[PDB]
């Protein structure tokens, strides 16, 4: 479709046009987010059983919910932690690609159908069903100035003004609070309990009954009797509403005449709902929000959205209350793309330039320069139309295929040149019969090298997710570049080019321009002398070239493998991890002992300490801490030793030498959750009936045995929390019965008493909160605590838990978890520093062989999986082998001139991959899209000299040994300009430093070393690869 | 019609008609939400709601008919158990409040069959003595100790006032108020006075667009621009068909 | 029997409170009355899937529903998706007198 | 002129349309027993049946 474009110009133009309204249309509607969602899914289950202990929880709540799950769509496993404080969740996690909703309510419908099976008490509050990823998104923290509030008043007027405003907001798929919602805390004294001879019960039978909303009907009320006048509601007893009314309750009436009330016998006080999440921000008081984002939630969308509902909050907040931004993986994203768009611009300069510098006029130099624009925007506009988004990959994408794109654009142009400098042929005909001398050319190479980036689409896991969204970001390119080189650029050649007379190069014409074509064609005469000269020793370059094939297997085997590099997202991490029990105050020690650190040794870089006591990725506890770090603006620290890598280097080694205390600071694995590399995961299943601590035996006997070969396995540790000591009290129940006291009253007391009770509601300024009675602190703090407290017998006498309770230390875990229904400890480790997540995993295996019956192994999330390259990455090539192959045989119709271009190929790779052990890098994701770019890349190069010379070879009849080079000169001008402008528009990522640095040098250096020995190579191995492919066949 | 239920006293009486389509009445002019964004509770949510609601019949030339959707506080009668004279006299908490709702709002107690089919079991007093307030200390509770105390005993009733239909707008307490833009006036500027006129208003209340208001409709806003969108189009394919620049403008 | 604010409190509340991440939710209005019933309407994006933004909803309603009364569950709650203007309305009649 | 007629020109949506069917809402005071109700009711389909 050439000449009739060529003869119709504004036509052409557009459908240009068109194309770009829509790119930059699709530019304004598409979600520009970081990357692909790429978790397979994960629903959670979540209950709280207050006062339990993780046997009480793992038993009555935990297993309950566990048996009653099944018939759920897609299921892949079953994660359940339960825990001595009281917690249970479970986690299912599903395909990738099921569907997040349904797959969410399969498993609520499941639930519920257990649910009545379950405590009142643990439904009382509640259970959850989310659907959520497992790291965070951002958290915003909220933090006093005026001092005019506390940290349990922060916590609270956020849940009770922010939480559920934010929480409703869609993709915001949980909300995590650093504090608690205020609730009534009745905070009981047992001397005087046992005074005025009550039991805990006696308070919380009064409470359920003075503090209640009574439905009391109506007057004159349908059906009313005829004639009655009026019709008002009645209103009884209402909820109560302050600490003083609750002080007012009628707990008894003496005998003497006496008032016995709540504040007679307790502290009533408006308290925290939970006191173990404590927060602070630089170690002020401070609460806030930790923000997960849901299955499919939703990019700059979700965050810019709570800046939304956070904009109408900030107006009613009170003296003082301000926000704080501890932890923003938002504005990352956003520079990201500003140093995507930055080398997008960069590259058209540079562009500009190289063409500038071959073909000398402003019209053909003006020429690709407006073809890439029309490409680059028409890709927006298709990645509308497949479904994918703005994200970093598409983006590297699209810098990649800046290539693929001027190169079509240059051969359309300079071909022309080539057609009137050696002809003195009009402009119009000129182009006319050169994009008829290229047409099948610039196609087939289409062809070809979509079929080199097609099959990489395919296809599975959490990583060719990866894949696909460059393989269509990529052919995209390819049709779009190619569609526009036969309708866009025949005709802006056709209507832009100035007329060349026949023969000049430039040679009497200014200063260093004519300078320049003298010294070229000078060079090109050289050079097509120097391939001829290659070509009378057609044999020698060939054991040479097997030379090189050998260095090329040699550095890919040795060539290490990555997934995504690691980046200074400008946020990391720290976690804290003391003994057991380990009070609060100890671990509180530890978190001040750290934000000391990173405060005073570190001003220069640190911007923030989120920190937070009773928290801490694996579960709750008091002797758990975490550290959300914000780090000094990208520039403010520049250099190694300011980045995350150096940083967080230190601060571990200084960390180090905290006593009782594993400290540890982190950098964000990558993106999410997507760590689904750094080793392996192991899971002890407890097989047959074997019980809790043959299992703890087993999996020391591993973890023992692991620890005895420090030469595949190292690190094998567990990721559970070991069996502190448990207070058991027995109650001699025949004593119980003799003395007269309940087991009902009893267990009631110890359990209100020692571990809290959720009694009724009430309203607090317009909100409803809880109610809760507990102990005030004196007197639960020590084993003989236990004997003060008074429970009362059916004969009106209080009788102590000293007399019919046996009290004695015993032992069990603290965080039990199972696998799959089943009893299981969780095992984390790493293939020793030289070998493979596959032979640390099999060791692991062959170890866990030999343990006693009953003991299972399984597999999960990191190894269950398994990730890259050493599988099938190299098959899907294999399969785009063929297929490349088949594309070659297609346009050629030869069986050998395929193999001219095959032989191509690993003249490529032998750059890039020497690129690559030289800087330290490594076989990357971005390196294996370099990897098939290059490939493609020298496809085109090879692909092209071959064409003209067997189309020298057809319509001329000039046998190989003349053609090849009657064409190899009349390509090296075309092959220099591609390769020049190349490697120079690749400079800025092997460039950048820092935002986005790693990625942008990961995709740069790869496609760079690849590309000086792909031309600097096949520019004289080629001219000989099809002779020796010529000759040896037909 | 509606100008003869006119004359009816003591009763709004109106007839309208179907405004075009099912719920598709999203004009018709506005509907304005008063938020309580604090805690002030409702009454103060009433007087603030009558300071808009005023405000805004004071500037009848761009804003007409603004009134609240809601109902007004009609008198409630409260019962207050003195629950110490109740513990004195033997009487429960439950008894007193059970046999209280039973009997003037009656009480689903458990099911029956009627001819095949599950209907409810219903219990309360037969109308008469649940009419008039004094017939609250007709109804007699028992005792611990076996004696009949009257609820004249223990209550103590009085007369007070609430809101017979409370409603909430995202979770926090509001109050409803629907507006016309005056008869020659856009909705766009009738909602800019309520909003100015809103502004004005004490500490706590804030306001939001809901229903009609929240999203706003056609022309006047991006219509005539996807006009223009679709006019450089009609030029494009003008300039595709003729090859000339100035032959689409003809 | 209840009344317009012991059914706001004890019904409302802890239903509203019990809605989050509802995907695509775009407002919740809630009606509560003296004759002791509440309403709840959530409304969607326009095109938002009816079905599953109808059991979202549900979903989050039991994990609240084990808090409202005993009396008011007996009775039961409802969870539809609907238009609120009718769609036409059937009326019965009896002709012969035989029942009011 | 045309610019003119243009914005001195209001703006419709859909026109309402005669759906054969209509309605009537009715509301008293409070507390307003059912018999004042219904007492009005009756005078409102007493106009619409005379």
């Amino acid at each position: 479709m050439p000449n009739f474009f060529i003869d119709r110009p504004i036509f052409a133009w557009v459908i240009a046009i068109i194309i770009m309204l829509a790119g930059g249309l699709a530019i304004l509607k598409l979600p520009v987010a970081q990357y692909p969602t790429i978790a397979p899914p994960a629903v959670t289950i979540s209950a709280s059983y207050p006062g339990a202990d993780a046997k009480t929880v793992q038993d009555t709540v935990t297993q309950v919910i566990e048996q009653n799950m099944n018939g759920i769509d897609n299921l892949m496993y079953m994660s359940s932690n339960s825990d001595s404080t009281g917690t249970v969740q479970i986690t299912l996690t599903f395909e990738s690609g099921t569907d997040a909703d349904i797959a969410q309510v399969q498993v609520q419908n499941k639930l519920q159908l257990a649910m009545p099976l379950l405590p009142q008490e643990v439904q009382q509050q509640g259970v959850s069903v989310e659907k959520s990823s497992s790291s965070f998104l951002m958290v915003v923290g909220v933090i006093n100035t005026d001092g005019t509030m506390t940290q349990e008043d922060i916590s609270d007027y956020v849940a009770a003004n922010m939480k559920d405003a934010i929480s409703r907001t869609s993709g915001v798929g949980d909300v995590q609070l650093f504090g608690s919602q205020y609730a009534m805390r009745i905070w009981m004294n047992p001397n005087e309990l046992n005074k005025f001879q009550l039991t805990p019960v006696d308070v919380i039978t009064a409470i359920k009954a003075q503090n209640a909303q009574v439905a009391a009907g109506q007057l004159g009320g349908t059906p009313p009797v005829k004639g009655q006048q009026l019709n008002a509601s009645i209103i009884a007893q209402t909820r109560l509403t302050s600490t003083e009314e609750f002080g007012k309750i009628l707990l008894k009436v003496n005998q003497d005449g006496s008032r016995v009330l709540l504040r007679d016998v307790a502290k009533i006080e408006l308290g925290g709902e939970n006191y173990d999440i404590i927060a602070e921000f630089n170690g002020q008081p401070a609460s806030g929000l930790g923000i997960k984002l849901a299955t499919g939630a939703n990019a700059l969308d979700t965050a810019a959205a709570i800046r939304a509902e956070l904009a109408k909050m900030e107006p009613f907040f009170p003296s003082g209350l301000k926000i704080v931004y501890p932890y923003d993986t938002t504005p990352f994203v956003k520079i990201s793309i500003h140093e995507v768009v930055k080398t997008l611009v960069e590259a058209i300069i540079l562009v500009f330039l190289v063409m500038y510098l071959f073909l000398q006029n402003f019209r053909a130099t003006l020429i690709p320069t407006i073809a890439v624009p029309v490409v680059l925007l028409g890709t927006f506009a298709v990645l509308a139309a497949f479904g994918f988004s703005i994200n970093t990959l598409t983006m590297f994408g699209m810098v990649l295929a800046i290539g693929l794109l001027v190169d079509d654009a240059i051969v359309v142009v300079e071909n022309v040149e080539r057609v009137m400098a050696e002809e003195g042929l009009p402009p119009k005909e000129a182009t006319r019969k050169s994009m008829g001398q290229i047409q099948g050319a610039l196609v087939g190479i289409a062809m070809v090298l979509s079929a080199v980036f097609v099959p990489m689409a395919f296809f599975g896991g959490s990583t060719g997710a990866i894949y696909r969204q460059f393989s269509i970001t990529i052919v995209s390119a390819m049709a779009l570049s190619v569609l526009v080189a036969l309708i866009l650029t025949p005709a802006l050649c056709a209507t832009m080019l100035k007329p060349i007379a026949k023969g000049d190069h430039g040679e009497g014409k200014k200063g260093f321009f004519g300078w320049f074509n003298r010294m070229f064609e000078k060079s090109t005469h050289h050079y097509t002398d120097s391939v001829g000269g290659i070509l009378r020793s057609t044999g020698r370059y060939l054991v040479l070239y097997l030379i090189i094939v050998v260095g090329m297997a040699y550095l890919f085997v040795r060539l290490p493998s990555s997934f995504l590099p690691d980046e200074d997202q400008g946020v990391f991490m720290t976690m804290v991890q003391l003994p057991a029990g380990a009070t609060q105050e100890r671990t509180q020690k530890v978190l001040n002992e750290v934000t000391h650190y990173y405060l005073t040794k570190e001003k220069n870089n640190v911007e923030s300490v989120f920190a937070v006591n009773g928290f801490g990725f694996a579960g709750r506890g008091q002797n758990t801490g975490i550290a959300f770090v914000s780090l000094k603006d990208w520039a403010d620290r520049p250099g190694e030793e300011n980045k995350v890598e150096a940083i967080t280097m230190r601060a571990t080694r200084a960390f180090s030498q905290i006593k009782d205390a594993m400290v540890f600071a982190f950098n964000l694995p990558a993106i999410v959750e997507l760590g689904t590399a750094t080793g392996f995961d192991f899971e002890l299943i407890d097989q047959a009936g074997l019980g809790h601590e043959k299992l703890t035996q087993a999996r020391n006997q591993l973890l023992a045995e692991a620890a005895k070969h420090p030469d595949m396995l190292t690190s094998v540790r567990p990721n559970g929390l070991e069996d502190t000591p448990q207070f058991k009290i027995d109650i001699d129940q025949e004593k119980a019965q003799a003395l007269g006291v309940s087991i009902n009253d009893i267990n009631t007391t110890l359990g209100a008493a020692w571990g809290g009770s959720y009694v009724n509601d009430f309203i607090d300024r317009g909100r409803v909160k809880k109610v809760y009675v507990m102990s005030e602190a004196k007197y639960r703090m020590l084993p003989d605590d236990i004997g003060d407290w008074y429970v009362r017998a059916a004969d009106g006498q209080m009788v102590p838990f000293s007399a019919f309770s046996s009290s004695r230390w015993e032992y069990g875990s603290p965080r039990l978890e199972r696998y799959n229904g089943l009893p299981s400890m969780e095992i984390l480790g790493q293939a020793a520093p030289g070998k493979s997540t596959g032979e640390a995993m099999e060791l692991m295996e062959q170890l866990a062989s030999k343990l006693p019956t009953g003991v299972g192994y399984d597999w999960t999330g990191m190894s269950y999986q398994e990730r890259l390259s050493g599988n099938q990455a190299p098959s899907l090539y294999a399969i785009s082998l063929i297929v490349v192959f088949l594309c070659l045989a297609a346009l050629y119709e030869s069986w050998s001139i395929p193999f001219s271009v095959m032989l191509v190929v690993p003249l490529g790779v032998i750059g890039a991959l020497l690129a690559a052990t030289f800087r330290g890098l490594t076989n990357d994701v971005y390196f294996q899209v370099g990897l098939l770019t290059t490939i493609g890349l020298s496809a085109k190069n090879a692909i092209l000299i071959v064409e003209f010379a067997k189309d020298l070879m057809d319509k001329e009849g000039k046998g190989l040994i003349e053609a090849t080079l009657d064409a190899v000169r009349m390509r090296l001008r075309p092959i220099l300009m591609t390769s020049l402008a190349f490697i120079l528009g690749v400079m800025p990522l092997v460039i950048s430093t820092g935002a986005g640095s790693g990625a942008q040098n990961a995709v740069g250096t790869g496609v760079m070393g690849g590309m000086v020995t792909a031309t600097v190579l096949a520019i004289f191995f080629v001219p000989v690869f099809f002779v020796v492919v010529r000759r040896r066949f037909s």
